[PDB]
């Protein structure tokens, strides 16, 4: 039974296909091997535990080597491949993260679109990853980025909501939450921020990047506003304080000032995230090194580079020898990077056309993580030819907007802004006027239900989108009603006739019909994520062989002998042998 | 009849597909053509080029020195399609933009555009002729340096030559436009740099001597390339006459800390301004290239957005807004850098076919030392020899090959030795002890015996007696610049010779065409002479022909613009002939080509 | 089983690879109705005539006939007009089916022509079923008809020469296998070379019709050879001889209707003796000479059911009947009955479709010529092997060159072939009969081995040819009598166990044939059980079959999914059988 779900699936996607990879490119026809004895040595995780969030920040500040954060497992995918890596492929490296890079600050593994995706397309709970992640590196801390008032979602939730999500994060194993807010508004992160001091993990307050610290015809956002939000953030009760360059915007020398200005404004220390879509990233975080930062982070060379983080292979191998020198061995980053370049490959479904480096984002700031998903609307919008004009519409929608801070979800805004101006051929002149006569998303910003920039909103746009809804300037979460945990937890078992988790009850939180949607296909396909990728995307060639792990013990012999014509009915009948024995299994023709 | 000819080849491709296109990815149905972008319309500012012309090339070495601004050289035209797309791109697509260069960023230092894999890929696999891409680009760029990378002693070539021909074709080189020469010896060897060095200031050019980078100087256990070797080299290249040091990391091997050191040493060992070249594999090459800047460094390369990044150079439009504000600041508008991108992005394309599969950075360049311009085809080769999935095990011989052969300087022609010696020792098993040992029998590459005999130069320490020995089975190896044993050539003789094979007077340049590569310009010309002037077509219809019904615009002269429709292909007849049936200009014109499945 | 093991191995490796015979060749009508054997009437089999030939005997069954005032018949169907039409593919699946029905439905009819000719032959080397087994069938079937084979004569069911002994022991087991009726005939109307095989026929006391071989024409002055006095010397001569019944066998159709009202008048009045009637309907009046017979009065005449008549095949059976019907000869055939089993036989047609010739109906041509109806389209598809298609009618012309180099003589099995190879050649080296007069080993071989023509053969003709002695013995005297405890010996090594004596008289007919044709008995099993679209292309995915393994026992056979070849060149057939799931490897042969 648990094997016969299994080979149900396995009927299915070999015979229909799977709809995420039906008609994408496919892998180079000509697998991922999981590097080749000690028990493991005490890391991070152990001396969290030793002195807790607070003393631990601590002495982050006063360790002279830079600590690293290594973001593969989260943003690295997230940039460059729609999010869609496996728990298969995440899980199976981390023991080996464990025993040969002990050094680590912390395994970037959980939260952002992360979530989301592995219920809704990966056919896999988030939480299983977490636990499997959790047991193969007990030594390591592990990050997960937080939303502030979204959580892992993208309507602000009632603060109850909140509560109980980062509650049940603590207890999944995370340990250091990196929580922003995307109108870098401290008042709306006071919420997240307190319940994680509350269950005794790090809480590492983020502050936005944007514009240029340098450039004084841009003074919005200049050195005072970041150093402030840092004093604010400390008195909010910070253990650390993140720089979140979201879109790669940190120039080399705006670093240099920047991080010797933050650490004179805060005892607290300093974590730095950047994207590498200028090509020039790396540069940055060398900079911000020598201005003293206390930690960075950078993605596997095989997963690095454009979109994503800069190389922490390359990165290190800068450091080594240095003052500052991180002591993580090149070449276990290389076995490592070999491994994710094999993994990789398995993902050809997913990868964007993005070809190199561009300067163009210090014009449209475009997140990372946002970039190859707007072009992916943009060429079904149909607008392809005209991608430029997109990048410019983004610039002059962010001017409109009044100039704010571009990250999940207020960059969705923007783009949903922009993708319009083009398409229904408006000018910020005629979005404007009182008298050419908006996006969902845009509305529901400009009343007030992700917050408020520094500037405030303009005016004239605001009365002219909200058309008669007058809107609220207090902090969202302070209108919404607390959901009665107690009754909305019903609904969900007598949709399911089951008892759900605690862990469970907060997917549902979060995505009330992707967690329903993704429970279902689990009774019926069983635990689909032990199957190897391959596997997962495209079932089972003919005459092929396939070892899956059901459990802690069992192993499965799973040979696909033959696939039948269609039958009457619609039915197509998969010949399997499982373990030595003969099995059939009827799916049905989906052309 | 040049129409005739054309069209000629336009049926050939059309009806039989181009051999370097047919089996492999082609570009977007969809495909924008590049626009060629619209200029403000203000004339050309004076830059490097009238500077040159005025104060000679010693005393305008003096002026880089003491700019204050960083200088750039775009290296797009060159290193950045050689790195990344084989090399293929052409004449059409490069020259039709050198008149924006021109207008738009007055202040470059140079175009490099010229040299390196160009000269032999242009004739061979793009069937157009080198010096006539170099006279496009001079007349579009009239206000800045053209720059070509040369070999030291292989000039252009992968052999060495007599002197009298390395200085005959630096001769026709300066002639066909070039003023900047990037001259590097692939083992840093000074004596093995004289003839070339000479030949350049003989001919009132740039001689920008360049020093090859390899290892790391900041790592003492690695002392045979420390921070004193650059420095002597640069002291020697001075007294032999430079009039600018090029530090060349081909490899991309330089760190951020290492050139603060390193440019530091160099502009206090020589009055001579520094020129940085580097590749950007391991993903942080722009870290390097700004340090460089911090530390005083006078120029660096850098290529368009659209072609950097990976075995390129590093992104340009990013590295000048980095400086954007400072007191180095270069002086270039990031406006029209984009606006040069994104013209380069539409024509990049159009290479579908010749993009590699690679992913991003690499810190595993710092253990293999592969070139840029070799990283992609060495693993093409590999793949070639079945030992696609074995990749990391070449990458890894390269490094124990580099370390048996003494530690070498590894760039073009000792890096393709280096990269024989890999493949055979992934191939056969082999590890150094067994390359080495005596028990067994090796037939070592051709380059690899050539190169321990001494024809590609001394590297500074010799070549390890034993492997040498072995190697050579009993021929004797010599320590002498490998040139003074090479017969003068009798160049009017030679002469002669292809004027009999090609039944007509050729041009100097074609001359020197034929001195570097006889087989490839006899090969070159013969096509030409069917085909017509094939480097007028757009690159499109150069490798795809013209679809049924399609009509085409090109210019055969600079007169007329001829409109070619493909109106109708025939059957296969019984002569092995299909007839296209094109309209010319209104007319009818069936061409008969041969079906050559 | 093992036996049921066997028909999965074969019904895998038609499906994977096809029949050799039928992959290259036209495909029956993706529609095809299942043949429907026709519910007959009532209970038992009325007697008939073999009841009346266990009462009698032969003589005087011959007699009997001779007597009888309505015309008999013989139905050729399950023989001449398969071999004819179909290259002799009819299978004993369908030929057994419709035994019975014969059986209930027309009782009144003299026999039914189902042994001998190409059939034992071509059901070994073709079909893989036992040409005994076939026979058993029938019997089975039919108890109230006589069982009808042609023999060869000296050559039996081979196409050459035999010891004695083996013509003698063959003929005995062919009656123990349940023969009733032997037609005899020499390829060259050769009395003398008759003279064995009549006796051997007589003493298994059977019926020996005796054959005289019709060419020529009695009617036309120029060609005096054959002229009426030669046959009704020939019928006299034979019954001096001992036959039962003299038969006209008209191989080539050539006997015009004139001709037959003078020839059998004559014929009767020259012999006591019963007179049976073969012809072909070549030259599309074969029914005008059939009837013409019949007015003339002669006993029992030949005819194929209408569904395989007409053209190279025998003239149409109830066509013949209805117009018989109601006149004074009147065979007592119910014509609905005669359709009913040709609608039968229509629907077995069309699973045949692999095997149909190009023919597209009469041909006067076939009076020029004089190829026999069973060899006309044979010799156009082996003209056709040659790159000769376009020159047929040439080597028409060439055959009647030939025939008349030869000395204008009789052509039929195996002196047909003989002028056929002649012919052949003489087109592909463009050669006349001119320049004739480097050979073919059988054109060589006659003029030695085939027996005498009646004025011998050409002088000339036979020195330029035989580069060696020639004889004019008969060759069933200078072959040395086989030792037949020696050679069953031999059979029996080889297949490693004693054969039954039908099996050791196929062994002594075909010795490469029996043995080939063993070996894969052993391993595919009784095929011959399976109905004829799964034994020419397998199963269809998902296809289910019924099949009976013996006698009330059905298999059921589903093809239920068909593998990917795999490395080591197998592929696997996946069976469910009787419910129970089974999996058969056989190597992709493509
Ligand atoms: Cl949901
Ligand atoms: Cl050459
Ligand atoms: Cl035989
Ligand atoms: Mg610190
Ligand atoms: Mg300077
Ligand atoms: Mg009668
Ligand atoms: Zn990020
Ligand atoms: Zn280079
Ligand atoms: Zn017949």
């Amino acid at each position: 039974d648990r094997a016969t779900k299994l080979l149900t699936y396995l009927a299915d996607v070999t015979v229909n296909g799977h709809p995420e990879a039906k008609d994408r490119p496919k892998p180079l026809e000509n697998r991922p091997v999981v590097p080749y004895g000690n028990g493991v040595k005490d890391g991070t995780k152990q001396l969290l535990d030793t002195l807790g969030p607070k003393k631990f920040g601590e002495w982050m500040r006063n360790e002279k080597r830079v600590l690293l954060t290594d973001t593969t497992m989260r943003d690295g995918h997230q940039s460059l491949l729609a999010t869609r890596m496996r728990t298969y492929d995440i899980a199976r490296i981390a023991g080996t993260y464990s025993h040969a890079l002990p050094n680590l600050l912390s395994l970037e593994c959980w939260g952002g679109a992360t979530f989301d995706v592995s219920m809704r397309f990966l056919t896999e709970d988030p939480w299983e990853r977490l636990a499997l992640i959790r047991e193969g590196a007990p030594n390591l801390l592990l990050q997960m980025l937080l939303r502030g008032a979204n959580g892992v979602g993208y309507t602000n939730y009632p603060d109850n909501v909140v509560k109980y999500f980062v509650r049940q994060a603590a207890k999944g194993g995370i340990d250091l939450f990196r929580v922003f807010d995307c109108l870098n508004w401290v008042e709306n992160m006071r919420v997240s921020m307190d319940a994680i001091a509350e269950e005794n993990k790090l809480c590492e307050a983020a502050i936005c990047y944007t514009g240029d610290i340098l450039n004084s015809a841009r003074p919005k956002y200049d050195l005072k506003y970041y150093t402030n939000l840092a004093v604010e953030l400390e008195k909010a009760g910070a253990h650390i304080i993140a720089v979140k360059d979201m879109a790669g915007l940190l120039k080399p020398a705006a670093a240099k000032v920047l991080f010797k200005a933050l650490r004179e404004a805060t005892g607290l220390p300093i974590h730095f995230h950047t994207h590498d879509t200028s090509g020039i990233a790396a540069a940055t975080v060398l900079a911000a090194v020598e201005a003293g930062v206390d930690a960075v982070d950078a993605a596997m060379d095989a997963l690095s580079g454009n979109t994503s983080q800069p190389c922490l292979g390359s990165i290190v191998e800068a450091l080594s020898g240095s003052e500052r020198d991180p002591g993580l061995d090149p070449a276990w980053i290389r076995r490592i990077s070999f491994y994710w370049e094999a993994v990789r490959n398995q993902y050809a479904a997913f990868e964007s056309d993005l070809k190199g480096p561009a300067s163009e984002v210090y014009l449209h700031e475009m997140p990372g993580g946002q970039f190859t998903n707007l072009k992916e609307q943009a060429r079904s919008l149909g607008l392809e030819t005209r991608w430029h004009q997109v990048a410019q519409a983004y610039a002059d929608a962010n001017q409109m907007f009044g100039d704010i801070v571009k990250v999940t979800p207020s960059s969705k805004v923007v783009g949903d802004m922009a993708l319009m101006m083009v398409s229904q051929d408006l000018t910020v002149a005629d979005v404007v006027s009182p008298d050419r006569e908006f996006p969902e998303s845009v509305v529901s910003m400009l009343k007030g239900d992700l917050g408020q920039p520094p500037s405030g909103w303009p005016e004239a746009l605001q009365k002219k989108a909200l058309k008669g809804e007058k809107p609220y300037t207090v902090r969202p979460g302070s209108l919404l009603k607390e959901a009665d945990l107690d009754a909305e937890r019903k609904v969900i078992e007598k949709k399911l006739e089951r008892e759900v988790s605690d862990f469970e009850f907060a997917s549902y939180l979060m995505y009330p019909k992707v967690f329903t949607d993704f429970a279902l296909a689990s009774d019926t396909y069983g635990p689909v994520s032990v199957l190897p990728t391959p596997a997962y995307f495209y079932g089972l060639a003919d005459g092929e062989e396939l070892f899956a792990d059901i459990e802690k013990g069992k192993t499965l012999v799973i040979v696909n002998q033959a696939v039948s014509a269609t039958d009457s009915q619609g039915m197509v009948t998969v010949f399997f042998e499982l373990n030595g024995q003969p099995r059939r299994i009827k799916v049905p023709d989906r052309a």
